[PDB]
């Protein structure tokens, strides 16, 4: 007995779909869902997808609320539908996937992921509920998550932080790191070796290591000396050049972190969604200086120093190949009389 | 077992909300249920209500099946809702009532017409349906329709007419023609004496006497002559004058079904809605004479012969009150030297 | 080149897209595409499907214009998709189908129906746009259409109408019979033996045979004794029982057609789609009689004389299977005492 | 001359309606009022109840703008509607009550309370507006609030803060703490002996009493010693436990305040409207503990432990009522070996 | 080739519209614009004007992304249009003008300033594009901007600040400060001698001189003796009076500053959008204290100082008009006994 009043039920009483019985009376109106409290209108939800409201409310109630994978890395490994449950996009406010298998008779193309429609397409599976990965071993093409071995599959280790509810976050009462397998076509891939990105945010940004610790405390001058990074443009790349008219360098977020905590500034996400790089038209309020499309990557400080350490410095010009969050990015490295103009990552 | 997926299922597949279980995928898009039926999407409602979509939906497809009153007599007899039911109102697209007694959970204000809530309100009971005629009995404001007697209370004879999906009809195979009885503060009410409007469309106007046939066969004068008309402005009144940028009468529906076999002319319901008087901005296309408003009932020719037959014309303006459809339509009469000049109804 | 502006300037210069450069200036608004002419907007297109308005205009715009299968048949044969073209479904007012193949870039699954992404669908090809049909032979999942013999492969003699622009018809300038071949994975497969619905309307009813001729023009009686229809019951069936408040029979279009030019009647069509078998809520305007689900088909009143005529009468209740458009379409039939008592369609 | 117009003009140039003559141009569109100023527009009102967007706008511009009950007192004893004014939710930025009377042509039931319509309603009567005391002693059903004596009717105190402008605050310029009356079926109600909730956030959370003093400042041991209150879980219950997956009691506000000056988190306040008990759907961001249903209640912390130190824990379940905001308080207490386990309340 | 989805190109890739060729796939639903991105839509664009959104959305994208004046320095000097450009305005989230010139084609009046639609509307021009003084100089209606002097024009020095993005700043990176020239009716107009609010915001609020560092330090009795303001009610007209029902006072943000930060109370922006003096709905959280329309203006605190002390106290009531961001602000002034009661601008 799946309903619009039975989710609306399930949402006031459990705070998501809980598979209980139960109605309330709900109202449609302005893309919005409202239930009846006491004699009056009460929001339950207002749709800012491009599906139908009552379809969008059913897909969000019925979202996963464990530590799921951050919609970048399910992006990065080709994810195109889940397995009997719903990524929830906290990002753009919209489920990560267009279509079901399993959850939604308006979204579902599928009831289980062995039905021959599901074959072409990479669903994504959850070894921590029963029964899923007997179903990757038998998907055409997948990805999927657990929290140990499985026999005979050859791991890769995840990212330590997942998503619960929206929130990004290493767990300490709950596990987030996750092993990684992916199918394609059938057969088991090796997914590469590669770097994390660390999901942090502007104004709450914590460091994670000495040198990020030493990067906030020191003056650039020091910061620069003890690391040995004389040559690197490191300033430059890092901590910004506000000087001109078009704001140079800024690519990494911690030095937006150090910059915003001494002088704010306006970062226009002009494309709101989850990703490895983000672009951001940057406005300083404090000496003007902007830049239209400034690319910016959260790597831990280590990680990048150590990925520009390791580059040839003997041409102007370069595209450098990075494996980040599973994929790959490209930076581009400007070079000249042996030292670095800059480096910067692309989207 | 309410639910929006269940109400869907019945409209398709039996037509309306008929208490089947099952469920179909349903979405809500631009003010329009959709249901999917082989992977596309079709059109099940279109809300044309005040009222939210969802709701609108289900009080639609929980509608009165059955020939039912006319809305304007519901109204003109003072109906607040109606129990266990929804009156459908066809001409505004939309509930004839805005609260319910047991239909839907959005919209409901009691599930039985015995609840005290209802006590003020005029509730509409159906004899037909089992167990209504006692609630009647019982309750302290009401309407009743029964299709025969009730012991202990004296019948008002209704229309011959009612509405059934939307088609007003004087049924052959159902029957259509109600008593009616109402209740007001615990007290059986004596309903007026009334005339009826009897509710037919320009286009598809049938005759309903020898008086009419006779108007839409013969021309005005041979018509005016035979019934003995002279001295009430019959050409004005119910032919029309044509001749001037201002349109001269046409006030009853006869007059315009004669106008319009003749000659098409524009209609603007600028009021839609069901009532016993009708206001258009008619704009007649031959000659391009018009009016802004122009006051149109459908009686019986008879009838409206007999009402201004009953009037004196010895002043030169006064209100004549006339019941019908059990309510009282104030009428303009104008008159010079002892004969009419015009006669019309208002819509107030 | 592809464009929001360019669609409209085709729309508005050639009469839908035709490929040609030009940009007019666009608004949006209200679920509407407006243009600029001459400092004021003009209304191009509503959008009355689930899609956004600017994805559903460019799919309106880019509609095949010549003469297509009517998409009961696409339906009933399993069609996905359509291989570089848009089937517009003038019955939802919306698509057909749900993705394109080389159409819009906000709906296409491919470029080119050979993509991967393609082999499970049912592809429809139209051997009228070279190289169609080599795309079919080499297709896994398809229906093709043609104007005449494709070398190595037996034809199935489809219906005689087309629809062409939302007009069904039999054409005489433009050839609308086309054959019809059908693979299912990969294999080219036998379509079974059908009859075809005729797909006339109530309004305009042409009778299609010398049967027909007799049936709209002799009395009930007449017809029934010439072609020796005793114990069918073909005045229940056919012509209607309108006597009681349920309305008994009326199952097929001509009869309908037949009543409506005696006597008018509502017809809800609350499941707006092509279909086979279509299902109203009717309701006789004369008569007050009505139901809430009448089954109706349009077929060719010889192939339903020949139908009720090769059928068993000795159960009371059983499901008779009949293949029209390439469907199997499920009868209700009714029988006591060796004769008939009646026969539906079902919609399912 | 009641209109649109003259509703726009007053809310220009008075702030909302007070009555004044005059009219400004308005436009409608997007479930928003527009008003031209110099040749453009600009945004008067943004309709998110679910009334017509101009119907909304004169309720809106309506608005009581005195201090006013809180809503949840008002939903608490019954009030259906108020009598010649307009009581607007803040929470769900809409009229509390769904009709009016004397206010509003649309939404009007009637022009004075005294309408034999009004009869079966609570009305909701102002003391501080002439004339309205005699109309609430004339109503068959009714709230009436007061600054002072009303002769031979026993008063109740109500809570010491009011709601002035959406803004919850105890008054020092303005008077906000008021006796209340009630009348059912024409008969006077004796109002409960009541505790009231404190309607602070989290935020902003500033103590009242020593003993929330002591809370917010001492080491959970250090305050649980002082007040005596081994064996009632306080912690548990006030302070929260986050080391399991499922988050561990947090029922009073107090505890969250205290815990989110520490390390942040997420409450999704998934049924958004004023009331005495709300639910929470919490995500702890530090540990990913969570919790799809939390109830909160922000009462005094000396009123909590008085209420469950009065408690016996002889029993492993219980249903305790209390109660708070003149409505009765259903609480579970859970006790296993003679100490509390749990006490939670419910909405 | 401009078009919709054009211009969502220049969006995605540039962070606003620059002439790129390019396409994008686009969907339009909700007054919002999405782009679909790797199978997902992706809002780009909410509309909050009165225009149709995918008009909205090419002037959005087509923005001035220089510094240029604030909407309420442009108001005021009577601008109707811009030539070739798009003035947008933050405050609203809308062009700050109706109708373009050479921007867009549902818009467009003219495809350049010279055509005579143009002749009686004051165009904006913008002496840092090629061409644009001398289409000054042609046009009948007009107001100039530029870096330098311009030969044989009497320039008026404009304020020190600009708005780059949205962001209200004195550049250093940039030029913030403008020469200002107009014409009416084919004539050079002079422009009045003024002062020039600061633009400056609650929370953000930096003072600008040592009166106003000395204001936000001091206690009011020892600021008022040092710079000799006794009788000119400077308290109650720059600090307030919070100790009755009706709030007294409080004209000068730099005094709502200082309390703000002492005590928070609510401001209601009820007509908004960018002007010289703005009109308040305030209540203060603390006392209660409120007012339905509260003036207020910013300028630096020295600025008022010498504005108040000009004026002759020997009068109950008067209109005292002073020029500020070149229109004529009128303030009232009540005195009694020689000393001034209180002073406040209108709007
Ligand atoms: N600074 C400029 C001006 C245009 C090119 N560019 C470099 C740059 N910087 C980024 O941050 N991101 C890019 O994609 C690119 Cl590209
Ligand atoms: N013809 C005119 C011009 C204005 C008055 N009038 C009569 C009239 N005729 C109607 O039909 N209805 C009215 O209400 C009225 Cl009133
Ligand atoms: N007349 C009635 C009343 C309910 C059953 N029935 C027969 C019928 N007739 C149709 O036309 N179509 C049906 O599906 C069915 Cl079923
Ligand atoms: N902790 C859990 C898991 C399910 C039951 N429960 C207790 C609880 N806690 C609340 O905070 N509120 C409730 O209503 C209830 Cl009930
Ligand atoms: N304090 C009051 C009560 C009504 C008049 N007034 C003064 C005032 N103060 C402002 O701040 N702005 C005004 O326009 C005006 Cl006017």
């Amino acid at each position: 007995n799946m309903s619009l009043e039975n989710v609306a039920f399930n949402v006031v009483n459990k705070g998501h779909f809980d598979g209980q019985q139960g109605e309330v009376p709900v109202s449609i109106i302005n893309n919005t869902v409202y239930t009846k409290v006491d004699g009056v209108d009460v929001e339950l939800f207002e749709n800012k997808t491009t599906l139908p409201v009552n379809v969008a409310f059913e897909l969000w109630a019925k979202r996963n609320i464990k530590p799921v994978p951050e919609v970048k890395i399910l992006n990065n490994l080709g994810v195109d539908i889940a397995a009997n449950t719903v990524i929830w996009d906290y990002k753009r406010d919209a489920p990560a996937h267009i279509s079901t298998i399993g959850v939604c008779s308006m979204t579902d193309i599928a009831k289980k992921p062995t039905e021959t429609i599901c074959a072409p397409l990479t669903v994504f599976f959850d070894g921590r509920v029963d029964g899923q990965v007997d179903l990757f071993r038998n998907a055409r093409n997948g990805v999927l998550i657990t929290e140990g071995s499985v026999k005979g599959l050859q791991p890769s280790v995840g990212p330590k932080q997942a998503s619960l509810n929206g929130v990004t976050l290493i767990g300490e009462a709950v596990k987030t790191q996750f092993n990684y397998y992916k199918k394609v076509d059938g057969v088991v891939q090796q997914l590469p070796e590669t770097y994390f990105t660390q999901s942090r945010n502007l104004q709450e940004f914590k460091p994670r290591s000495q040198m990020e610790i030493d990067f906030l405390e020191l003056a650039m001058d020091e910061f620069i000396e003890r690391y040995k990074l004389e040559g690197y443009a490191f300033e430059h790349i890092v901590y910004g050049d506000f000087s001109h008219s078009q704001l140079g360098g800024l690519h990494l977020l911690i030095g937006l972190a150090k910059r915003f905590k001494e002088s704010p500034f306006e970062l226009e996400d002009f494309i709101p969604m989850d990703s490895t790089v983000k672009n951001y038209f940057i406005t300083d309020a404090q000496t003007g200086s902007s830049k239209c499309v400034c690319s910016v990557i959260d790597l831990l400080l280590d990680d990048f120093v150590e990925i520009i350490k390791s580059q040839d410095l003997s041409v102007v010009s370069k595209v450098v190949k990075v494996t980040i969050d599973y994929t790959e990015i490209s930076f581009m490295l400007w070079c000249k009389d042996g030292h670095v103009e800059t480096f910067y990552p692309k989207l």
